[PDB]
């Protein structure tokens, strides 16, 4: 039985990873930091994990020895640390976890908080969006310096942030009548239900095929252009949307004057929808999660969008 | 089937009320406000409501006619508006809901956001905690000046904020070794699991017995002193905790110099555990929810506390 520590267990993807580890059959440990005082939602999340059979491990990122103690309990550590500018962007805090793993020496694999664009492929991104890739690379740098075996889970847009809103920024719901199309809207993007991301993570974390590998989440039916995604919704609703095509220069105009979390968002959307960073390179079946784990009947984006009807 | 609208549907008690209305068989509507921007957890709560069978109603408190349109759809309106200083304390925003109910004319009953201490009994309270009772009384006044029929649900401490922490402030977990006892710890308090509070709400909101009444949530097995609460925990754990008795004037010492949310917390705790405001007066079976709805097998605190072992 694989023992797994989830660090970031109440996070957006972290909580889905916890439940996926439990359903996969792993002996699932969750790190509970003691600073969560009156954050009642976090406290009841941990209590719901307990009721599912998770085991709470108390530890703190400012107590190096408590991290060492926690990781010594498990075979695999999965980190879901924050990495979104408008939420919180504390990627580099994992360095203390890496150090703790380095000292414990028992850890057979570490999955750091990746779950998005492929960091080493983003060397061209400009600040502040660039921070995400620079800081994940630095965590990668520490992992491989320490000789810690790893798996990097990358390659898909969370469906909540990019599909349920027809990729409109600052909203999470489909628009009623108007939609902005990025460029011609013919650039292929990779989408995935976050619950499937979690299930692929639970399955890959002890799979020899993915030891010391980048694993890509690129389910073939979910490779869609923005216009394809829009047209799915128009078909489901029986209503055409008025589409405005936004050229690259107008999308980025005056970016330097906007608040930093919005600058990052714009930078990321530009890589995804204008440069097509998630599909501008091919990946093999031996490094792609839908083909590695074909028993995951992943949710297609028409079924994902139906939830919004 | 009673048609119910919940305003505050993603709130702490609000989401529990939505689910209990659905389980009770009400045709349940929930107000989705448009300023839900990137608050993904709210967005996904509504999706979870829809799948359980709730109907989404769009409206904004800054758009009076949207509110009138919403309350027109239902027979009863339940408000779970915020009212905790360290969370947010927007009780007075319900005045706009009351005004829309007035104009609509069809609402058979309105339950405002109370769910705690009985406001008219708290006239002696001092600021800032006093604001809770004053604003809840201003809402009561506007309800009655509009002729809207009502039910006021009051009388119990939410289990998570007062029982699961053995009533220690700024924490939501049982303490590991040491516990503060307020006074002698022999002042009776009322505790209720918040899912039972929601079930009673769902059961009372169309009950002829409770039209234009105050309904008290005072389950007899859950009327306990703080020492009795601590004794339940100590028998669950087999370990005695070290108890420190805190006298009134030491509990309140230098209260004027602390943050306003903490001041309000101390004021509330003083009224509950030093004055006994939840038990310094009696209520008939006619107006108490556990006798009113005896098929609700309310969770006793020993079972509640087991979630924390
Ligand atoms: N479309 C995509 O592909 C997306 C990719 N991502 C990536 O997913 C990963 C997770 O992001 P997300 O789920 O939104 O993150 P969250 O913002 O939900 O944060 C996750 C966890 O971060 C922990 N955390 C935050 N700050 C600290 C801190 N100072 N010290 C210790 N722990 C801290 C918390 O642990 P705890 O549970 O202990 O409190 C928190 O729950 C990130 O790398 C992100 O970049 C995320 C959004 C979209
Ligand atoms: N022990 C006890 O007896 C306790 C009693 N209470 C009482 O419970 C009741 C609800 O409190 P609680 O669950 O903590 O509420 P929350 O703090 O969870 O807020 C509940 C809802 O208030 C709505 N809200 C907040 N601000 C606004 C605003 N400006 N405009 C429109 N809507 C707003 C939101 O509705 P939306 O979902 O639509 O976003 C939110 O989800 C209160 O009267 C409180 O005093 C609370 C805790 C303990
Ligand atoms: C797709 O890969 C990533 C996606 C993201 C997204 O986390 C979600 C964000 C972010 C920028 O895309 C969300 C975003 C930021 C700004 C917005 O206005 C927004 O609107 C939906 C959404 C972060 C890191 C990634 O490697
Ligand atoms: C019991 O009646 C009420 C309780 C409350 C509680 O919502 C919860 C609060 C508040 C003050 O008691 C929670 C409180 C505030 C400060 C704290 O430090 C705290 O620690 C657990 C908890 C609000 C209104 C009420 O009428």
């Amino acid at each position: 039985k694989t023992r797994v520590l989830v660090v970031g267990a109440t996070g957006y993807i972290g909580k889905r990873i916890v439940r996926a580890c439990l359903a996969e059959g792993h002996e699932t440990y969750v790190l509970q930091r003691p600073e969560i005082g009156l954050e009642i939602e976090k406290v009841q999340l941990f209590l719901s994990f307990k009721k599912l059979g998770a085991r709470i491990v108390e530890g703190s990122f400012s107590d190096h020895q408590s991290l060492v103690s926690a990781v010594k309990l498990v075979d695999v550590v999965v980190s879901a640390m924050s990495g979104v500018h408008f939420r919180s962007h504390n990627i580099l805090v994992q360095l203390k976890l890496v150090e703790a793993i380095k000292e414990a020496g028992n850890v057979k694999r570490f999955l750091p908080s990746e779950f998005g664009m492929d960091p080493p492929r983003m060397g061209h991104a400009l600040p502040p969006g660039r921070e995400t890739f620079d800081q994940k690379m630095e965590v990668r740098q520490a992992i491989e310096a320490a000789g810690i075996p790893y798996t990097y889970v990358v390659g898909a847009c969370f469906a909540a942030y990019f599909a349920g809103n027809l990729s409109q920024m600052v909203t999470l719901l489909p628009p009623k009548e108007k939609v902005n199309i990025y460029g011609d809207g013919n650039v292929k993007v990779v989408f995935a239900d976050e619950d499937d991301i979690a299930k692929y993570t639970a399955k890959t974390l002890n799979d020899p095929r993915t030891l010391n590998k980048t694993v890509n989440i690129r389910p073939p039916d979910n490779v869609l252009t923005q216009l394809e995604l829009v047209q799915i919704w128009e078909k489901l609703t029986g209503k055409e949307l008025e589409k405005t095509n936004i050229a690259a220069q107008d999308f980025l105009a005056n970016i330097e004057q906007m608040e930093i979390p919005h600058q990052a968002g714009i930078g990321h959307f530009y890589h995804i929808f204008y440069e097509g960073c998630l599909t501008d390179h091919e990946v093999g079946e031996d490094e792609e999660a839908s083909s590695l784990y074909p028993d995951v009947k992943y949710k297609r984006m028409d079924d994902y969008l139906r939830m919004f009807l």
